[PDB]
């Protein structure tokens, strides 16, 4: 019964996405062509130039996402040809360097081979490709406590990690058939990070703070006209309050806002003193500098809201439904400070898109 | 049929009223009497308790407050006895002065009579008892852009505003059988204002800024056990954001955040050095620091989402299920410093409660 879901989905994509490429005179024999492939084979094997507007599609549906502005100009890798723990790993290697650019980040996606009949071929246990570790024991907390489970069941199979605050795990993925994952040290010479000063405040530099270049998203299920595409990593660049006002500043991530005010000369003793707020302000404003001053691409949330408007009218003077998750889309940091927050969106999920899926480890 | 529908709320209304206030035994035959008295008059009239507990109950449910840990200590002023403009008039008076009690703040609801059969018997045209006049003509934009329709009602009725930015709009309701509403100049010794100063920066007090010492939200229905008490003002205190996130600061409100920054001393020139974070949050702060300088009681944000978790846990502790809106309850600074970002909310409405109805005016 597999085969009459795949059906259904590859009519619905097939005509949608030749309709936007002006190929709708195609259509019909191009599901001719899938109809036999699905009946003799079980499942059917996209076009590069499928394949390649499906990401895209997916890209620009995904509800909680404010960067879909430049949702046509996503770079497609196609690796449906790997076969081999080398090949993977070499194909994660090379998407770290092309999607870096030297720091002008180069919106990427790698698709690796889909699921068979929902057995996976390759299998990401990264939740980004670069990422740093976190541990727990004994009361003493180091790194990043989000990433403990993988740094856990990381240090099970035989790699040990420096325990800084910052060591970047390494690569972990299975293939079909075997029966634990291996694992890859990144190659340094791969990894850009930033270190977080601030433009006024010399001693920012105090708190040695830094982090990642470059967010690879390698844990999501792209799914294109029936085709679940597991293992299909993919990045932009960062909003800024995603380093800023969560990953450095969560009391359950790096933690860093008293010391952030300590070292900006504020006291943190009172509510009314809205210290967390202003720590917030100085904290971002640390990040974007930093990474504008080293030259690795970043957005701030005023210009992605900016962006975010322009793709609203974008998809109303090309007919498209806007569809959006408000909750997500708006920013952490002066969220009414964007049309965003002033506007309400419908929710509905509509395919190609990117979605979550089970973690194979504990 | 009008009266299948009361009978129903009147039911679970009772019940679960009496049940909380451990009176679980008088429920029969307080519920014949109802039963009575719709079939012979149409509707049913409150006790005095049964109204105090029905008003409580309603701020209780209020998805989108987060002041609600303090819901039982609604201070209920009973004035369904009200029959002509004066008597409703100087109860409007004395609400504001009760509830101001000098500042210290008294949360408070002044309960006129309800709907009838649908027909209001006294229908407020305020949105807030005390609330600044807006003009624009000319491309002269002038006072509180949220009050230009009111303000253009108000000078039909022959009101004139002297048009500056701060103008008191008169009390302005409408009796039964009457026509058109009355309007009354409210007495400048009974409304508190607070300029805006800062803790730090003198130059601050150069905009002249300054906002009303308590918000009477004016124009919401209460609904208890199937009657429509449309004309009922309550009041809290404010939480600064209100204040400093919206009112001064929204473009279609005061929209005052460059002028801020310019008198804090950072440039408006580019979205990456975050000056409207910076601008938001120092007129954040000079709000609180105004309000507490004058004794004028006011909450942060912060205090504020922490007494709602302690409601979220006396929720619980009473085995209440919790609703709320989240989109609401979060605040517009630094949301995610609080733990209401971080978790979910059902948004279910249950009543009592506070609804909205439409404006007498346009
Ligand atoms: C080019 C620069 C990009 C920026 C600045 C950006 C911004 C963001 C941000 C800030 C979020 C999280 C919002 C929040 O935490 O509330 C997000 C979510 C998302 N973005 Fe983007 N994004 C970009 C590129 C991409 C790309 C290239 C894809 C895929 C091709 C993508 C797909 C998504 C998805 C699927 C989510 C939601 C993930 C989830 O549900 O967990 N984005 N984006
Ligand atoms: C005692 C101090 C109080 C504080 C600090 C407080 C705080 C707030 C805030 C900030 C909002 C708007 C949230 C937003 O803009 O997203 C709000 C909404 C609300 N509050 Fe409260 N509140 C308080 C007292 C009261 C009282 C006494 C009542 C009624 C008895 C009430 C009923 C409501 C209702 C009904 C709303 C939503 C109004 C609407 O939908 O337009 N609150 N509250
Ligand atoms: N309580 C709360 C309320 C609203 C929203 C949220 C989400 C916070 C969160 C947690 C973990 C991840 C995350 O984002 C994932 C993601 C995926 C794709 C991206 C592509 C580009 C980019 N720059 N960022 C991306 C981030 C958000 N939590
Ligand atoms: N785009 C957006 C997103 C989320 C939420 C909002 C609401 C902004 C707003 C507009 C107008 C009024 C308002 O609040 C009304 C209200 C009612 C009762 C109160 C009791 C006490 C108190 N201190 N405040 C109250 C405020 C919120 N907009
Ligand atoms: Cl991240
Ligand atoms: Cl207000």
């Amino acid at each position: 019964e597999e085969k009459e879901i795949l059906w259904n989905e590859a009519k619905a994509f097939i005509a949608a996405c030749y309709q936007e490429l002006g190929k709708a005179a195609e259509v019909k024999d191009r599901l001719a062509d899938i109809k036999s492939e699905i009946d003799l084979t079980g499942s059917y094997v996209h076009t590069k130039e499928e394949l390649e507007h499906g990401a895209k599609m997916a890209w620009r549906n995904s509800n909680r996402c404010i960067g879909r502005l430049f949702w046509n100009s996503l770079n497609v890798i196609d690796r449906r040809d790997v076969r081999t723990k080398e090949e993977v790993r070499d194909a994660l290697f090379h998407h770290i360097e092309t999607a870096t650019n030297n720091g002008k980040i180069r919106p990427t996606i790698t698709i690796f081979p889909p699921e068979e009949k929902g057995e996976k071929q390759v299998e990401i246990w990264n939740h980004q490709l670069i990422r740093y570790a976190g541990y727990e024991s004994d009361g003493e907390r180091i790194g990043d406590p989000a990433s403990c489970s993988l740094t856990a069941a990381c240090e099970e199979l035989g790699w040990r990690g420096e325990r800084t605050d910052f060591d970047l795990l390494p690569l972990i993925f299975r293939m079909k058939g075997d029966e634990q994952p291996v694992w890859y040290e990144l190659p340094r010479s791969l990894v850009i990070e930033v270190p977080i000063t601030h433009p006024d405040i010399e001693a920012f530099s105090d708190l040695e703070l830094k982090w990642y270049g470059v967010p690879i998203i390698s844990d999501m299920k792209l799914e294109v006209g029936g085709i679940h595409y597991n293992a299909a990593p993919f990045n932009g660049w960062y909003m800024g309050t995603e380093i800023g006002a969560r990953n450095l500043a969560d009391e359950k991530r790096y933690d860093k806002l008293k010391k952030v005010a300590s070292v900006i000369g504020i006291a943190a003793d009172y509510n009314t003193d809205l210290w967390k707020d202003q720590a917030l302000v100085e904290l971002n404003k640390a990040v974007l500098h930093s990474y504008k001053k080293q030259g690795v691409s970043i957005v701030d949330h005023h210009t992605a809201a900016s962006q975010f408007k322009r793709f609203e009218e974008q998809a109303e003077e090309a007919g498209r439904k806007l569809t959006g998750d408000w909750t997500w889309l708006i920013p952490p940091i002066s969220p009414a400070a964007t049309h965003i927050f002033h506007r309400s969106y419908d929710n509905s999920i509509v395919k190609p898109n990117y979605f979550y899926q089970d973690k194979p480890y504990e």
